[PDB]
């Protein structure tokens, strides 16, 4: 196997752009190497956090699956636009920071 890179790591999910207050918002992060190929090791260093309208930071937990996919879920309780940052080895993945619309 090879090492995953942040420039080619892909994140998908409705939680990347929309969240309902009180409801868990989920997203999936897929790690890839420098050549854009899929890596299957589940020991990558992936961290995430979300920043509310007041600048308060809150972590977003990650569950490392056996393959090269990582499930991330968060429950927003303050409405407004949120900023979701996903870091792999300290570097933002492709697309992060994400702008999340949190309603209700």
């Amino acid at each position: 196997m090879t090492s995953a890179t942040a420039h080619e790591t892909v994140a998908t999910g409705e939680g990347l752009r929309q969240a309902l207050v009180g409801q868990p918002a989920s997203l999936t992060v897929t790690t890839k190497d420098k050549d854009g190929r899929l890596v299957r090791t589940g020991s990558a260093e992936l961290r995430a956090e979300i920043t509310g309208p007041d600048g308060t930071r809150l972590p977003v937990p990650v569950v490392d699956h056996k393959n090269g996919t990582y499930e991330l879920v968060y429950t927003a309780r303050t409405e407004g636009e949120l900023l979701l940052s996903v870091l792999l080895y300290g570097q933002p993945v492709r697309g992060s920071p994400f702008r999340v619309r949190a309603l209700r």
